[PDB]
């Protein structure tokens, strides 16, 4: 099968619809540059390293 | 170019089908709560972090 | 909201082309075999293992 990737500007507003994403979404919130997978029955989060700067 | 993510339930049916998924593809499998990235010959397993529950 | 998976061959080509990906998109490089996300002014790394070979 195929799933994808969401985003919410705030983990506020993410935790408000986590319920109705599927497992193995993955799932991105803007404020707080955090990832995750959802699981069953919660989320595990991506670990990511120190922002690069854009290219000038 | 673009990608996307492709999910399987179990190990099996993911090693089954990974062949035919394309380089930068993401791959999630359910029963193991395993995702990984489809790479050059092969691929590699992203770094997950303990699961978090979904709100009450 | 959604997102998506971007990919380039190599790392000049997507940074070349990195300030049009969108907040939340991923983004794989393949010659580098590297994985990040997109956020606000910049981009992070994911953390990968070792490649898993392809079943025989």
């Amino acid at each position: 099968g195929s799933s994808g990737v969401r985003l919410w500007a705030t983990r506020q507003a993410m935790l408000g619809q986590v319920h109705e994403v599927p497992e193995g979404w993955l799932i991105f919130v803007a404020e707080q540059e955090e990832l995750y997978v959802r699981v069953q029955n919660g989320f595990r989060k991506v670990q990511l390293e120190a922002r690069t700067p854009l290219p000038r």
